[PDB]
């Protein structure tokens, strides 16, 4: 049939009004179910043929048609059903057209990841709200989650107390508990929500911190002689002071290296996982503390802590274990010594504000785990607003996301409240647009469909990169197209950010004003390379048909820093990913 | 030649050359270098021998001389020896000297040589800190003992009168006296006297002075609140640095370095500061990140991205240097991507950045984020928990973290006119070095400057695989390991072994001053896997080893499942090897 733009431009969206999957991830050889709804909108009946083209980056690995009539002004549903392939680890992208004579009028996309484990390619999102609701309701936001392949939610602020997690006992559980902020919390509704979850093959982390208690800690069985001080005369338990309208005026700190703590804590997350069926413990910190010390009075270096208590809960409790290391601080120790499922770093500002250090946290947790652990950011978008009743700037969530994904990364931000704004996870004071929400979806279809040259058995790239009349940088600065390249077997990838509308190189857009970037046509890249081993060069971007693959044209050149490939590029609105093919 | 023995030197050593160092800091090609020798004959004989002086550069004899010298029992006598350095910019050289009895080495000791145009390409950053009244002979006792570690730079540190106001007086009538801002006397002939003798030693000099700083009565000097930085976006509440109640002001209030009047203003006041008193440098200081921050309209002020544009105006402004403290890396990419900086600074803090590793990837990020154009320095205060006690430095923990420093190719800005930092005051001195301390310090700087080439000069990371059979190794200044890894440049591979194998816990400070001596690793192995053959020869320098003298090393080229290697055998490892590969 006849793919052009032209003319699927007039009428898209007119015709399929989503494509998405039944599950976040799937098992090598599982029965993929994608699900095509259309609404025809066309003021005009269809008689045409539904088209669906299974791809792994540049080739068709499989492929359906059929026929298909519909109304003007009607709604249905139409099931594809796919066996994953046998090949552990792969994303693919799904590309649905709808076709009437031999033109097609409409597309949308979707995209499958067939892995066996979350761990290597993490695509983390959170529930932070746990009313009272029908397991219908909780269905529907589940439902939405999955529209992302979110292969992971972490339930924030969902348990009773820092130091004793579940509300009544294992023999009998409280329905309905106060949180941390003294909201109502209703078991049921995170039962459902870990059920409907799992059903996705969604894995559901449970949020604590690693050494908190509340105020009262002494009446529920923990001591003051496995505290962390802030001097080394046991005078001022280190503590974490909360609003007064909370469940407690402070979180006192434990010294995660205390043996006592260790047991008091596993024993009561122990208590936690045999009522919820959660999969993970994700173990938060606060980060650095100043000089802090044990009750004795000896120095503690808090960081080198980390890896013993977080192997020692994945022993005791037989789960999987995420640690935030809270602005890197711990990273080293936990990429090396920790047995995590993955790295994760939150960003508290305001240092970090640079673009650079949005790759350069994911290229951290890579050199620090020697390549064994991938990485999730947290970095609040739009923090500055965070405050206002206002709109997450639709530009600069762009711009962060393809730097973070680009480096290698993940980035956790979607959730049942829409968005995250600060890291009180459930303030949702920011919403999300329907155009922002459009992109997400595009941006989440790539993540996934391209995880292969985004994540997997890569290295840095030497090769040089030039793109003649544009201003470029290596690190994300200001006025340039950040650019670089990376190897992997079969193929060298080069990123394009264009931040040739940004003045300063802020990721956070802290009053939520950035603009979308200039947009440049037809120009050149120039790649250095040795070797001619070349097959082809390929463009994807989730700003240009929701990630579909186009085949450039490239020259083989030669000039005075060497031979090059210079590679003609269409367009760059926000994010280019170009791969060149091996032989 | 002679017989050179370590065993036989070991016995007489120190006992008839007492020191050797040389007239200036840095040489400009071609200059007339004069190599000092003090003689103190301690050997309960009188000596009639010959003094014989080398010339190296890295592996290489580049010249020689000798001069006879008969000097009696208990007598002392100096020696000047005059080399012409050679015409190669920016290169580094270790003197040899040893004195010879018949056909005997009795006594050896060495120094070093930078032949360098610019003290940009291999920064050697120390510290004045105090500026009492002083005749300027005493002045020229304290910079011939900080010329004895080739510091190319000293930071002039609270000689000035007010943050918002360096010159006391005005151009044409400047006091000769005033208060810093701790209520120290400050003499204003002292910093002169520096000056001038910093001067005749090719010694960069540098203002030390904030951003952004006023004094609580900064209204009456001209400056505006108009012009402030504010901890909120209603102007309520100007942001501030407070200080102890006995010193000159309650408190420094913070202004926007992006207001250009602030900036018109401080660029002013600082001209006129540079007018009377002959300094080469505006050494910029900030106090790093300080929460959400705003202007007096309201609008948020992300500090980290204003340094460049201020850094760059004020160089265009006072025709002078520029260096800037990037505090815990606080706006480390933004000076180093946009500021035309002579180098980069960076004070570090734990517990955030105790790991070992961060003395290595401060100057890492230095250099990627400035595309290998800038070198970096390290301010690193050694042993800050005892540091309110009159004690001594650990000698142990001092080392290592140089090691680490240096052997990353970085400097770490320390030693000054009251001895060592141990505070972020830098006139706070109350942990002195111990004998052995300061040996070691003359055997690390002569080692920094005489294989500055190796150092921090073309280098780039290697992929190349280290092993060290039997040793635990990291890459990353872990624990309980030798912290070992490899660059290269045009002509050689370089592989580094710094000895954390009695280190508990990786952190550098050593905050209780107890860290214990390295265990000593002698006779051992390291495997370095290198595709290449063309291999000329393998060679070891170590400040701990004959004060940083060249070892040629036997190798064997050896194969295994893990490829080709070279099999290096290593005499010993104390604190800090360098093994360099000299490739054909
Ligand atoms: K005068």
């Amino acid at each position: 049939f006849k793919d052009d733009n032209n003319i699927v431009a007039l009428t898209k969206g007119k015709l399929i009004s989503d494509v998405y999957t039944d599950k976040a991830r799937y098992y090598p050889s599982d029965k993929v179910t994608v699900k095509i709804e259309l609404n025809n909108e066309l003021q005009e009946d269809f008689r045409g043929t539904i088209y669906i083209f299974y791809k792994h980056l540049e080739s068709i690995v499989g492929k359906a048609k059929i026929q298909v009539n519909i109304k003007s002004g009607q709604k249905k549903q139409l099931n594809i059903f796919w066996e994953a392939p046998k090949d552990d680890f792969k994303g693919y992208l799904v590309e649905v057209y709808a076709v009437k004579g031999n033109k097609a009028i409409d597309n949308k996309n979707t995209a499958v990841d067939v892995s066996s484990d979350w761990s290597k390619f993490p695509r983390y999102g959170y529930i932070a709200n746990f009313p009272e609701q029908s397991k219908e309701k909780s269905a529907l936001i589940i439902e939405d989650l999955n529209k992302y392949h979110l292969n992971g939610l972490l339930f924030y602020d969902w348990q009773y107390k820092h130091n004793k997690p579940l509300a009544g006992t294992v023999e009998n559980p409280d329905p309905k508990w106060k949180d941390i902020a003294n909201r109502d919390i209703y078991g049921q509704t995170v039962k459902d929500y870990i059920e409907l979850a799992h059903s996705k093959n969604i894995m559901v982390a449970n949020y604590n911190l690693m050494y908190g208690g509340y105020f009262d800690y002494v009446k529920d069985g923990a001591k003051p002689e496995w505290g962390l001080y802030k001097d080394p005369n046991h005078e001022e338990q280190d503590n974490h002071p909360l609003p007064h309208t909370w469940a407690t005026d402070r979180l006192y700190l434990f010294n995660p290296a205390n043996k006592d703590w260790q047991n008091y804590i596993f024993n009561a997350e122990k208590d936690a996982f045999r009522v919820y069926n959660f999969d993970v413990w994700h173990v938060d910190t606060l980060g650095p503390r100043g000089m802090v010390y044990d009750y004795n009075g000896n120095p503690v270096e808090l960081s080198f802590t980390y890896a013993d208590f977080l192997n020692n809960a994945k022993n005791a409790l037989g789960k999987r274990i995420v640690c935030n290391t809270v602005n890197e601080y711990g990273l080293i120790n936990v990429a090396s010594g920790a047995d995590v499922d993955f790295l994760y770093v939150e960003i508290w500002p305001p240092a970090r504000a640079h673009y650079n250090f949005l790759k350069q946290t994911v290229d951290n947790g890579y050199n620090y785990s020697d390549g064994k652990k991938a990485t999730v950011v947290a970095a609040y978008m739009n923090y500055g607003i965070a405050d206002r009743s206002a709109e997450f700037n639709k530009h600069s969530v762009r711009l962060t996301d393809a730097a973070i994904f680009a480096a290698g990364g993940d980035h956790i931000e979607l959730g049942d409240t829409g968005m995250l704004s600060k890291e009180y996870f459930p303030s949702a004071n920011l919403k999300m647009s329907e155009s922002l929400v459009k992109a997400m979806r595009n941006y989440y279809d790539f993540l996934t469909a391209y995880e292969n040259l985004l994540r997997d058995g890569l290295k840095e790239s030497d090769n040089k990169i030039e793109i003649p009349g544009i201003e470029i940088s290596n690190n994300g600065s200001a006025r340039t197209v950040w650019t670089y390249a990376k190897q992997k077997d079969g193929y060298d990838v080069i990123h394009m950010i264009n931040l040739l509308g940004i003045e300063v190189s802020n990721w956070r857009d802290d009053l939520g004003n950035y603009s979308a970037p200039p947009i440049i046509k037809d120009f050149k890249v120039k790649y250095y390379l040795e070797n001619d081993n070349i097959k082809n060069v390929y463009l994807a971007s989730p700003d240009i048909n929701d990630g579909k693959v186009m085949k450039l044209q490239f020259k083989k050149k030669e000039d005075s820093k060497g031979k090059y490939l210079e590679i003609s590029v269409p367009e760059l609105q926000y994010w280019d990913m170009i791969f060149i093919k091996k032989l």
